[PDB]
C-alpha cells in the first residue's frame, strides 16, 4: 500500500494568557501561516496501484481528513473522506500518455504555501480525461461537482426563506498546459464555467446569479534553482464567491438559527498573483507572494484585498535553520470604503530533513507577533430575520457596536511540526 | 500491513435536472445498481497475519466504512467501525484446518453482485469454530448478536411507548458445506436460530414474536466456465423482518419523534433463488438473477417480491466493453392486493482490470433510464401518535394522498468508478 | 508504512439476562479486566521513519482510536485523533541519542495491564526534548496541554454558571530515569507542575485550586524472569482529580444540564504502587497488583481505595493455557465514612500467539462472578441546579434513594480477543 498524507500538529501559548492564537486579518481570505496555524489538520492517504500491463496500469487513491483542535489527547472528531477514485493511465491507445479518471478527487489544485491559499481548485466528486498530448502542449477536461446547502424552491415563493434545498453546482474544467512560451517559461490557460443545476421544478431566487466564468492564465519561470509563478485570474458572478473554480449560482446562505439571507454574487472578480520560492546561493532559500484581489459586486459588498510577504530561511547546517517571515494584509470595505490592516513578523528557529526551505518534516519552535488595526467588520449580530444588515460590512463602531477585531497588538509563541509525505 | 477493501464513487446528472437520482421499487429490497448508485461507500481493510508457526497462524483483520453523499469535496462523516477479529488458524490439533476467531466480523455472507443484495449475512460482533471437516463436507458453529433499539420495558406497562429500552438478540448458526451432491455441484445447509436476549426483569411487548429460524439450501453448479447457484431459504417469525440471518424479536418501531410502534413479524418468509455468471465464449460475460420473496405476516403487511435481470457484457478489447443491464421489479402488497413496478434498463461503456464481467476497478460511463407505476406506498405521514396507519401499505390515493412513486419515467446519466482489492 | 495499534473486541452474555455486563466497584477508578471488558476498542497506528542520515532520522507517527459498543455490525462513531507527532533523533550533536519531537503524542505513558490504569500519562499536544544523557541517567523534558470544558469568567462575576469558558491548563513535566539505585534494579524520578492557564482578563472561580504538583518515583527490580515495579506518587491540588499528571485547576464541571458546579480539588493525593508480572517456573506466569489510593479533599468528597488482584496463568502447551483472574476492590467515602467493595473471579481457557503471559493475539473464552456490597454511591439525581448534593457522596439509602450498586452478584461469559501489535 502506499501510504501519503500531510499533516501539522503542535502546542502554542499567548503571550497575554491562554492558548495560542492565530491572526487573520478581518475580510482576507488568508493569514500568513509560520507560527500562525492553530489546529491540528492531517489526511492520510492509502494508495495502490492496483493493475498494471506493460504501459497500461490501475491506480487507486484515497484521502481521509482529520482536524482536531489539539487542547487534548482525545478529541472525537467527523473526518472528511475527501478522495476515493481510480486513475486508469494509458487505457486509450489513440490518446497515448493520457489517464481517464473517475471519483472524489483533489484535482490539479494550485496553491500558495505560505499564505496556504488555493487559488485553483476545482476538487470533488468528478470525472476528466486527463493528459492528452495537443502537441505544443497537454489538453486536460473535467467535470466535477459541488452542492450548496439550500438556495431553490420546490414551489415559486416571494419569501426567501422558501429557498432552503440544497442546490447542485457543476463545473467544466478545461486546461491546456506545459506550453513553454519562452526558454524556462510555461504556460498554463484555463477556462472554467460553472452554473447551478436544477431539480426539474425547482426554481432560484430572483436575480440569482446562476452560473458564472474562471479565467485562469499561469506563467511559471524557471530561475534562481526555484520558480515563480505569475498569475492572472478573473471570475464571473457565480464564481466570485469561492473564487477557485467552484460554483454558488443560488446566492441563498443561512445562518445559525436557519435562516435564509441573501448573499447575491453578481459580479466579477479580478486576482493578479506572484509568489514563488528562490535560492540565492547556498545559505539562503526564500518564498514570497504579493497579490491583489479584488471582488467586486453588485450588492456593494466586496472587497478590495492586498498581501505581501517573505519567508526568508537562512541555512546554518544542512538540517538546522532560521526561518522567518513577515506579512502584510490590507482589505478595504467595497460597502464601507474602510480599511483593515496587520502586519505579522514571526521568527524560527527548526530542523528539516533536508536543506531546502521546502523539505518536511520541520519541527519548529517560533514566537509570533501581529498588530492589526481594524476600521470595519461584517454584522453577524443578531439573525438574518432580526438583523438586516446582517452579513454586511459595517463600521468599526457602527450603532455603538464594536465590528472588527479593533487595533490591537498580541505575540505568541510555541513548538510545532510539519510534514508532507 | 495488507490493504483490502471496497469502494465505488462517480458524478452523474438526472435527465430532467439536477445531480443524478436512484431507481428503488417501493417494497423492493434492493434495486439494479449498475448505474443506478448514489453514494461513495468505501470500506478500508487493514489487516496482518501477526504470527505463524509452522502450519500455526493468527490472522488480525480490521474494517472502517465510510459513506458520503458525494456532493461535495470535504463531507464529515461518522464512518462505522464494522471489523476488529483475530482468526487462530490450526490452533486445534484434534481438529485440523480449523480456526478459532472471536471479533466483530464479517462472517460468510452470501449475497448476488448486481442487485447489491445479501441473502446470507449474520455478520456483527461474534466468535465460532469455523471449517471442522466432518469428512463429506465441512461444518461450521458460529454465535453472532446484534440489537434492536428499543423492545423492552423495565417493568410491563400496556403502554407500547414504555417499551424503549434496547434489546439484544442472539444468533445461533450451524452450516454444513462443500458437500458434493453431484459432479460439478456443491451442497450448503444451514440452519440459524435468532431469539431477543432480554435483560433479567424486562418485558417485550404482548404477542412479540420473540424467536425465529432461517433455513438455507444453497447449490453451487459449475457452469460455463462459470457458476450457477439456486437458494431456498425459510424463514419464520423475529427472522423474517430482517431476513437474512438477524433476528429482531421485540417488533417495537420507533418514528423520527422516538415514538414506539408496532412492526408486529409473525409469519414467515419464503425465498427461491437463482442467480449467477456465465462467460460464453470469448466474447461475452452475463450475470443475471431471477428471485421471488414471499414476506408473509400476520399482521398482514407482507409483501410477494419477484425481480428478474441480467448483465450480458461484450468485449471488444481485454480491457474495454460494452457493459449492460435490464432489471425488472414487481412488488404486490400483502394488507392491500395492489402492485407496483419498474424496469430499469442501462448501458455502460467501461474500462476494467480484466476481461472478466468479475474484474475491477472499472471506470464506467453510463445511461440509465427507469419507467415505474407504483399503486401502494407505505403510510409515513404523521406520527406513530398521529397516525394509525403509520408505516401500513396504503394506496397510491390514500385518503386523497399521494403514496408511492407514482407512475413515471426518468433517466440519468454519469461516470463512475468501482473496486474491490 | 509501519502498522501497529492495539484492539480489542467480543461477544459476551450475563448470567442472569442480556448482553454482558461488566462490574467496577463504585468509587474505584478501575476494575479486572479479564472476562469484564465490554466494548470494541481500537487504535490503528499508521507511522514511518521518512528521513535518516547515518545516525540521525525523523519518524512520523500517528493514532486514530475508535470504541464502539459491539452489539451490531454497522456502528457508527466519532473516531478520536489522538496521535500526529515527529520525532528527530539525533539531530542535536552536544545532546547526543536524545530526541526533539513536536505533535500530539502519547509520551511514556505508565500503566497496570490487569486493571487498565494508567498512573502516569500526560499524553496529549506537546513538546520536549527527550532522552538527554546525564551519565548517571537519562533526563527527559516535555510540556503537553489539556483543557476543561469551561470554568473561566470572561468577567467576574459572583454566580458559578459565569464560568462557563473552556480553560487551558499547562503540564511541566522533567523526568530522570534509568539510575540504577542497585542491581537489577532501577529508578526513575518525575516532577510535575500543572497550572490553568488563563486568557487575558478571565477569571477562575473564587478558591479556584488553580495548580499543582505530581511526584514520582518508580523503582523497577528485575526478578523471576519478570519485574516488580514499586511506585510512590503525591499530587497536590489541582492534579488530584485527574491524578496522572494532567491538571484541572477550574474546579468547575457541569452535568448534563450545561449546569455548572463546583467539583473543587484542592488537597493532595497519596498513591502506593506495587505490580509487575513473575514466571514461576517453565508452567506458570503471573501478574498481580497491589495498591493504596487517598485523595483527601478539601470538600471532603475523596476517598481512599485499596485493590489487590492476582493473574495466574498456567501453561498446557506454548500456545494453550488456563488463565484465572481474581481481584478485589474496596473503596470508602471520605465524606460518609462508608465502605463500598467486591471481590471478581473470573476463571478462562485462552490461545494465545507465545508462550508469554504477556503475548498477545489471545482468544479467550471465559466466565466471570462477581459478587458487591456497596453503601454509598454520587448524587447524581436531579441537576446541578435542582440538587445541592448533586456530584456528592450520599449513603447508600439517603433520602429514601438507592445509591451505590447495592449488594448483589452476577456473573457472565462469552468470548473475546485482545492484541497489540
Ligand atoms: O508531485 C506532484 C504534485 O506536484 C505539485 O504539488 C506540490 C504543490 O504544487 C506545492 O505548492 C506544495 O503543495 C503543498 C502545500 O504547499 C502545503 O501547504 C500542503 O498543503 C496542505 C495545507 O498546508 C493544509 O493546510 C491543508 O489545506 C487544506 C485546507 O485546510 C482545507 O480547508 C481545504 O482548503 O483543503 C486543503 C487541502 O486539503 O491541506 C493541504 C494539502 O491537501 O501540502 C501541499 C502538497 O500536498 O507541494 C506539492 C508537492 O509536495 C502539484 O501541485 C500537484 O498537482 C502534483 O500532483
Ligand atoms: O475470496 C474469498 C471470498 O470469496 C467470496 O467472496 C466473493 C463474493 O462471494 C462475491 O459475491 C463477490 O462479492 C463482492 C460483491 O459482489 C460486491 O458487490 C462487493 O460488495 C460490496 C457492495 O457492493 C457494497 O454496496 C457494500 O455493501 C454493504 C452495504 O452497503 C451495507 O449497507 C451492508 O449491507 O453491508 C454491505 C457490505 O459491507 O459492501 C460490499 C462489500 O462489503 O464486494 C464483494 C466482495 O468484497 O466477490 C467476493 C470476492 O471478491 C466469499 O463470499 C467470501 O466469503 C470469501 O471470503
Ligand atoms: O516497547 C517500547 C514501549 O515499552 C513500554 O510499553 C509497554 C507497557 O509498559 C506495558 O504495560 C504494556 O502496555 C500495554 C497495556 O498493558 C495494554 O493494556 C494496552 O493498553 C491499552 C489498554 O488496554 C486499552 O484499554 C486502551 O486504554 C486507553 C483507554 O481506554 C482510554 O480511555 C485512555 O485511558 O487511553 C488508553 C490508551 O489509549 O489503550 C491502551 C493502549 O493505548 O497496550 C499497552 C501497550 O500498547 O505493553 C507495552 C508494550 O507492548 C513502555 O511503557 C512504552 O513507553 C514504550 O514505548
Ligand atoms: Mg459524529
Amino acid at each position: 500500500v502506499d501510504f501519503h498524507g500531510y499533516a501539522r500538529s503542535g502546542i502554542g501559548w499567548t503571550g497575554s494568557g491562554g492558548e495560542q492564537q492565530c491572526f487573520q486579518t478581518t475580510g482576507a481570505q488568508s493569514k500568513y501561516r509560520l507560527g500562525n496555524e492553530c489546529e491540528t489538520y492531517a489526511e492520510l492517504k492509502l494508495g495502490q496501484e492496483v493493475w498494471k500491463e506493460g504501459d497500461k496500469s490501475f491506480y487507486f487513491d484515497t484521502n481521509v481528513a482529520y482536524s482536531v483542535a489539539q487542547q487534548n489527547d482525545w478529541e472525537a472528531t467527523d473526518p472528511a473522506f475527501r478522495e476515493a477514485n481510480v486513475q486508469g493511465k494509458n487505457l486509450i491507445e489513440w490518446l497515448p500518455g493520457s489517464t481517464i479518471w473517475a471519483g472524489k478527487r483533489f484535482y490539479q489544485r494550485h496553491d500558495v504555501h505560505m499564505i496556504d491559499f488555493y487559488y485553483w481548485d476545482i476538487s470533488g466528486p468528478g470525472a476528466g480525461l486527463e493528459n492528452i498530448d495537443v502537441g505544443f502542449g497537454k489538453l486536460s477536461l473535467a467535470a466535477t461537482r459541488s452542492s450548496e446547502a439550500g438556495g431553490s424552491s420546490s414551489f415559486a415563493s416571494n419569501n426567501i426563506y422558501d429557498y432552503t434545498n440544497e442546490t447542485a453546482n457543476d463545473v467544466f474544467d478545461v486546461r491546456l498546459a506545459q506550453m513553454e512560451i519562452n526558454p524556462g517559461g510555461t504556460l498554463e490557460l484555463g477556462v472554467d464555467y460553472g452554473r447551478a443545476n436544477l431539480r426539474d421544478n425547482y426554481r432560484l431566487v430572483d436575480g440569482a446569479s446562476k452560473d458564472g466564468w474562471l479565467f485562469t492564465a499561469e506563467h511559471t519561470q524557471s530561475v534562481l534553482k526555484g520558480f515563480n509563478k505569475f498569475v492572472v485570474q478573473y471570475a464571473t458572478d457565480s464564481m466570485t464567491s469561492q473564487g477557485k473554480g467552484l460554483s454558488q449560482g443560488s446566492g441563498v446562505a443561512f445562518d445559525n438559527e436557519k435562516f435564509a439571507y441573501n448573499i447575491n454574487n453578481n459580479g466579477h472578480m479580478l486576482r493578479i498573483l506572484d509568489h514563488g520560492a528562490i535560492s540565492m546561493g547556498d545559505n539562503w532559500d526564500m518564498m514570497y507572494v504579493g497579490m491583489y484581489q479584488d471582488i467586486n459586486w453588485d450588492n456593494d459588498n466586496g472587497t478590495k484585498w492586498w498581501t505581501v510577504g517573505i519567508r526568508p530561511m537562512y541555512k546554518w547546517t544542512p538540517i538546522m535553520s532560521t526561518v522567518m517571515e513577515i506579512g502584510y494584509d490590507n482589505v478595504e470595505s467595497q460597502r464601507t470604503g474602510d480599511k483593515n490592516n496587520q502586519y505579522k513578523i514571526t521568527l524560527a528557529q527548526q530542523w528539516q530533513a533536508g536543506d531546502s526551505i521546502w523539505s518536511r518534516p520541520a519541527i519548529r519552535v517560533f514566537a509570533t507577533y501581529a498588530k492589526w488595526d481594524e476600521k470595519w467588520g461584517y454584522d453577524y449580530t443578531g439573525n438574518a430575520d432580526n438583523n438586516a444588515n446582517f452579513g454586511k460590512a459595517v463600521p468599526a463602531d457602527f450603532n455603538g457596536g464594536s465590528f472588527g477585531r479593533g487595533d490591537s497588538d498580541e505575540w505568541t509563541f510555541g513548538a510545532q511540526m510539519e510534514i508532507w509525505w
